[PDB]
């Protein structure tokens, strides 16, 4: 089975990568970073993010594995000392697949589309941030403030969390929108609360004056000029994980935030 | 078709109720508050809550209608001046059904079960509130504070909202747990963020010292003594609404909180 | 110099108390719990609270000392192993005084007055909590929700903190009001933000319907019936601490919440 | 008495400015925008901000007046239709002075100092924002997130408010620090709560890796490279308002946020 391995780049991660490759050499496993069926990421959640985007064009043909070298990561839930056990199980195909929902972002000017594993956020180019929020073609509110964040289920433990958003189990096909320092006057009104949308619901952000926005997708952040619309919806695409043992999302949340 | 009508009790509501009954008299409609197929609530969301609990034993045989007399209610989304149009459509059966998820609460000592349309909350009898939160048999945290609130999707716009919870579209089969003034020390740790659970996930609250709790279910609030466990899960039962026109949840949220 | 010692009641605290008394016996120190000039509290912040209220009638003649036996307390900032050094310094009068502001609460029906070291809160007797907030005789808002909390500066690290309140340096003569799960509709409006008031500002809570309130003052909580007004203001009275070394408030905040 | 008038620039504001000048011509009043004793700002709070910074070098020789043309502003608390009454009172010197505290910001690389009427905030140049917070020379925390905001008392109703900060009466000489989307892990810890500092307390932000910061002061925002320290403290300088009638801060808060 074709596979590839990305690395954080530091000494610890590269040597672990080299050892796993040597181990894979003792099995019927072909290293291939062009069309792998298995992508192993060694490092943190930031390394896993990169691995995901590196292969976002063939998400349906890939099963991802995360190794943390590293504090306990949400995506990288494998200890380094378990690497040898890992190469074994991967070789004999003793694993099933677990899928998480993704977020689709469409920027219309032409138009560009992006896929997020964590979230996509929108900010202004420097001036004040003012946008109209439209839900399924119905004007919901005019948001004034620092920006808006639209998170996937697995992304709720990231940026979303810092903004007061709720943590959602990744078996729920939804996206969550949170506010960033909204102005609430006797003249300016936002909902304040995070909003959780189901599949097929479309949230559209529309410029009021300034048409330039700094739009981020996970770790990537690009300036978009002359934007007519930003469109959010639960993607039809999903990310597939290879799971060899039980590591429940809530236990992962506990170990990362409460006590490990 | 059998039907019944509850009223807020004030002059406006009772007279509207009497007029609708007279109108139903002009059709093949039998008033029956023992086995109605249609329950019409005239008043506010508090009146609708009562109507729901009054008939929670036959939820699968009933379609609910809410009339607000009344500011725009989340459950009571019919204007009084539309009552005559309402009686018409109900008579000719020109309506489909919309269902919302419900919350099941199980209190073990024996055990009692309750059904919530909005939420179920837990507080102490007076002393400090300390409970262990267990998710699917795994200890998640030890909560210290004022209490915990477990909300249905449609209930997220109620008490849940005041506690910083997210608003969830009621087509999502989930429950949301929020904290009430949790103590977060260098010794006491809670997740802080709201938690959204899917169907079949079980959240269990377990006493640490005091075994007495003030437990609320929607408008009802009873003291429970010698509690061994409080168990939350998305109910297998659902509430059924009769819908005659489009009134989207998000538009309802907008009209109630942003601008009507 | 007259002195007295209160104890948490457990083995550790009582024996420490007995040892300190024996140590004081080696100096010109008279034990007196009726008119002490020095009150030593051994236990936690809950024990210190009790010591304070036990002697709130002679606050200007007393210097308080807190010993934690015990995690690091905000009021009890002395390690048990430092007790012997403590008895020494207290005997030779090698200490200056540090004062913190207090909160005065006046309940009118007749009227009762209370003094708080941490905070005073107001809740309903069971029904909904609705009160008019009047600042210096000007109606500020009508609050609907679970309740209101008025905190002293040193109390801001307590209940106030759990409600989203700010931490205030105790050299600032002020009181801070925070909300408890306020309902914010398109019909019900509260400020949302905590409010910090200076000396001589008077905040008055006035019933709208229900005249019965559960009113707490620090650890004490009594039901008041037929209340006409609750009045908050920075007290003219202050609590006096005896300080032998530098232990800055912000360092105390750090050790309690960040890392000790 | 020397005076000057700034304007929002729109038709309404300029004509009001021209009329007031004509009115001042009927009295012993000399227009002078180089050394005015009275600065009148016509527009919004953004116009008042500009007027303040335009003359921040002679704050002790100036009394500011704000006219809103305009919704009710916090600094611009004069209705346009009251302009004629205003010119009268100003001419006869029938006014006393009210002073609000200011915030001093010192950026060391050399060093630059800035004065804020509302707040000063710090963000990263694009990468992650990581800084060490030092209070009076004692390391308090390592902040990871979007940024930090340090607000004056009168500024608490602005940006500070959107970040969950408390509203402080401007008679209190203090500054308030609030967080912007802080990361709180089991490895990263911030206080979370807003912090209110008194006069003479110094808060210092120190780079951990990236030494470049986008630093804002009210409406102004400049990038600073190779920063060694950002230092916050309550300024010795104060802004002076000319007051002709009672318009209490809390009433101003009410009219702006609750109901006008
Ligand atoms: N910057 N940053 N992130 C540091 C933390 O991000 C973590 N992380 C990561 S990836 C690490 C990384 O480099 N991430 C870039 C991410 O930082 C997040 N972020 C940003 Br941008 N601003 C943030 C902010 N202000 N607070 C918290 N997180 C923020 C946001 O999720 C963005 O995709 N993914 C998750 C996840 N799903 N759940 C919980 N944590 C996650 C890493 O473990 C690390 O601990
Ligand atoms: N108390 N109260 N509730 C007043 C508001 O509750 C509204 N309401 C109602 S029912 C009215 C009533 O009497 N409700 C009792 C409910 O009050 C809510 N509640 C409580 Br208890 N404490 C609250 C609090 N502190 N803040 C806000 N809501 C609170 C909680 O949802 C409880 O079930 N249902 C909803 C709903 N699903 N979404 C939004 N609003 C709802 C009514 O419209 C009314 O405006
Ligand atoms: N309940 N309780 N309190 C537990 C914590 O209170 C601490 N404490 C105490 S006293 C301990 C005690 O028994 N306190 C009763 C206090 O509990 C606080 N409280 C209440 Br009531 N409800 C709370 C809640 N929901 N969350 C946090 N604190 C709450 C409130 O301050 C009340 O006066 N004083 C302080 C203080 N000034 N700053 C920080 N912590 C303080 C103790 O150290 C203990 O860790
Ligand atoms: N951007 N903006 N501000 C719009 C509002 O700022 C108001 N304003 C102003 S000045 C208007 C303006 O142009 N201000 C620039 C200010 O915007 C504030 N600000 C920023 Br930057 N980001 C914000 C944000 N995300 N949310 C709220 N306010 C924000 C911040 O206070 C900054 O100094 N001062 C006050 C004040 N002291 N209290 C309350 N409101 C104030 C104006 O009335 C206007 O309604």
């Amino acid at each position: 089975m074709k596979y590839m391995i990305t690395s954080k780049g530091d000494e610890k991660s590269d040597l672990l990568r080299l050892n796993m490759i040597a181990g894979f050499g003792e099995y019927d496993m072909e290293y291939d970073d062009v069309e792998p069926e298995i992508v192993i990421s060694i490092g943190g959640d930031g390394t896993f993010l990169s691995a995901f985007h590196q292969y976002e064009e063939r998400l349906d043909e890939i099963a991802f594995i995360g190794i943390h070298t590293g504090h306990l990561g949400f995506y990288a839930d494998w200890r380094p000392a378990e690497a040898d056990k890992l190469v074994k199980l991967l070789a004999k195909g003793e694993y099933q697949k677990v899928s998480y929902p993704l977020l689709k972002t469409t920027v219309k000017y032409k138009e560009a589309t992006y896929l997020a594993l964590n979230e996509s956020t929108v900010k202004s180019s420097g001036g004040p941030f003012v946008v109209d929020v439209v839900i399924n073609d119905i004007h919901f509110e005019r948001f004034r403030g620092d920006g808006l964040c639209m998170s996937t289920p697995s992304g709720t433990t990231a940026y979303n969390k810092s903004l007061g958003g709720a943590l959602m189990h990744p078996s729920i096909e939804a996206m969550q929108l949170t506010e960033m320092a909204s102005i609430n006057n006797r003249v300016y009104r936002t909902i304040g609360s995070p909003l959780v949308f189901p599949k097929h619901h479309v949230v559209s952000l529309q410029p009021v004056n300034d048409k330039d926005f700094q739009i981020s997708v996970d770790h990537l952040s690009i300036l978009h000029r002359d934007v007519q619309e930003i469109r959010y919806e639960v993607s039809a695409k999903k990310i597939h994980f290879a799971r060899f043992r039980s590591f429940p999302f809530w236990r992962r949340v506990h170990d990362s935030f409460i006590e490990d």
